[PDB]
């Protein structure tokens, strides 16, 4: 009988952590990447080694509703995908792609599709993931735009904090949800170390399945980021996974790691993939550089995923150039697979005791660009 | 203001004649090689360099029928093909698909799809192809199995040619078909010299704008093939075009133009295509073979089609393994193409006066193999 949610560490060097999430959908290997599930079949993104996939509220609340998801199924019927799935809160596509009214209540907002009303708050939130019947519900907070006043970074993770109390008793007020899925709690505070320790000690006395570090991605920079890490992922719980929400490039993904981070998400793979650009162990490559019309080997030599083991550049090259859509799902099946055997290598170095090691080695050679 | 139907010889070399057929909807250039229609875009089909498209009357009979083929406008509309459509009887489908009578009145049979009554006849395939409006009608006759004996071969033939006369009566007493269209007899006698002769006899004192030469391409072989057309295509007008029936692979289409044909048609290039079959004038290559997975060639590296000018055999290679329609598309609009290249040359080659060279050099290279 497999347990709700259920987070054991295995190994660690330094502040890397490698385990497992076990939760009833299935389980999770951490240092875990999950693709944006919201294109390529289901039994395919399974077969690239994702084991959980991201859901974004947001979309599904505009197109086609969650009501008419829940209706359906939820969402696991709904996209084909039987294992768990981690929905965002919805929150920040608000802010980046809609906005009627916002308040400590919440916000209303109007659908850039079709221009209808729409409604999210912490209680929303929580039941409309609901409704989704998502396995890992994050909770609803407010996004500060980068670069923030430190009197704007102060004001949206207070109102944050407050927000993710009210996001621990909405979830906490279904049994069917608080039985079945779990919850993660968001740090903000924007680059400033008080405020993220004020975040950190907010959500660690409400209590949280786990943490994530928000407020990051958004325009800061590898150095800016890597130095707010620093500080604070050692705020959150250690015996609870570290989310880094929306990073990112591998060698964000890598540094992160190195950092404490458990759990990464990336349009990045997808969207490269659909503009003709594959991730390698010599960095990205534009497969529609002219070097690669008779370039027989394949998107990358030491790659495992099925991609690889059959097509080669030149004829990836060629299916792109002439804008066949196979020559885009090659591409993107590539990229995931790449990323999650990123993630493997992660695993399997923590585990031996060699990631400080293979993560310099990853760096040489990822930077040193001969592909 | 375009002819119904002129055929104008512009130059000989011995047997072979090269020119034109001004029709209403467009001008053939002849000797002319037709593909079956009956998928490539009709926009590819035509860039390949046809000039006209054969429709099978019987598969047409059967789905979707004349009658809704003419309500949707005739079979240019359905077909998405403006230029001519020559279309065959339907009684050698009849013979080889389906049979409930048979008699001098005319043919009763039953669908092989869902076993229904349908009737052929000379005035019965005369208002079906009039319903399906195409520009050049083949008289119906009956078709003798092969191999024939002599007292078969001269049953069918004159019953034939009872069936020619009755075909161009029904054809002459419809002033819409008869003002627009142009009607094709059919010589048989199967390898009977006196027969053929009595069947050509019989022909042009009935009259027609076009004589086909039936009966081959069932089984005999090349080389008695070429025997029979020796004899055979001398005894039809020399003013009116003369069709090859079903035939066939490029080096029986040099050697027929070498004999005097001016038209063909055949389902080789399009069945060869989607078996993974290409034509090269270095011979038929079968395109699974490992020997194409790095070759970096184009199916033919002397043919001027589209699929040759970007794609290597290297990734159509890779496309037909892996079952992706795309590779048979690419093939089948290749084979189209190198057909109509063939023809062209056949074209050229017998207007300056050299087409004896090009088909022993043609032999040559073809037969050696060396691709
Ligand atoms: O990310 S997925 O597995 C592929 C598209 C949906 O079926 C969810
Ligand atoms: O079905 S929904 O996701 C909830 C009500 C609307 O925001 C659309
Ligand atoms: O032979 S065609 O041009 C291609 C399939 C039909 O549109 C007729
Ligand atoms: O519409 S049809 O071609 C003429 C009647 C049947 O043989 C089907
Ligand atoms: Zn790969
Ligand atoms: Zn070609």
């Amino acid at each position: 009988d497999r347990p709700r949610f259920s987070f054991s560490i295995a190994a660690r060097e330094g502040k890397a952590r490698t385990g497992t999430i076990e939760m009833k959908r299935g389980v999770i290997r951490t240092p875990a990447f999950m693709p944006v599930g919201t294109a390529l079949k289901p039994e395919t993104v399974r077969a690239t080694g994702a084991d959980i996939i991201l859901g974004n509220t947001y979309h599904l609340m505009l197109r086609p509703g969650a009501e008419r998801i829940a209706k359906l199924g939820g969402l696991h019927s709904f996209m084909g995908w039987d294992r768990p799935i981690l929905t965002d809160s919805g929150g920040y596509q608000v802010m980046s792609l809609s906005l009627t009214k916002q308040s400590e209540e919440g916000v209303t907002f109007k659908s850039h599709l079709d221009g209808s009303r729409h409604m999210l708050s912490p209680e929303r939130s929580i039941e409309i993931q609901h409704l989704l019947g998502s396995d890992i519900v994050m909770a609803f907070d407010e996004s500060t735009p980068y670069p923030a006043t430190p009197s704007r970074a102060a004001s949206s993770m207070e109102r944050s904090m407050r927000w993710a109390k009210r996001s621990r008793d909405a979830f906490d007020s279904r049994k069917e949800q608080a039985e079945n899925a779990a919850l993660f709690g968001i740090q903000q505070g924007s680059v400033f170390e008080n405020l993220r320790q004020q975040s950190a000690d907010a959500l660690a006395e409400i209590g949280f399945d786990g943490y994530a570090v928000g407020g990051l991605a958004v325009g800061e920079g590898q150095d800016e980021m890597f130095r707010v890490l620093d500080f604070s992922v050692p705020m959150l719980p250690d015996d609870k996974p570290h989310y880094l929400m929306g990073v990112g490039k591998p060698d964000d993904i890598v540094g992160a790691v190195e950092r404490g981070i458990d759990m990464f998400d990336s349009v990045l793979p997808t969207r490269s993939g659909r503009n003709g650009q594959a991730f390698t162990w010599d960095g990205p490559i534009n497969i529609r550089n002219a070097r690669f019309s008779e370039d027989l080997k394949p998107l990358d030599s030491e790659c495992h995923c099925a991609v690889c083991q059959k097509w080669s550049r030149a004829c990836i090259h060629a299916l792109i150039r002439a804008g066949e859509i196979l020559g885009a799902m090659l591409m993107t099946e590539h990229n995931i697979a790449f990323y999650q055997q990123l993630m493997q290598k992660i695993r399997d170095s923590i585990s031996e005791g060699r990631f400080s090691q293979f993560a310099q080695d990853f760096r040489a050679r990822y930077f040193a660009r001969n592909s």
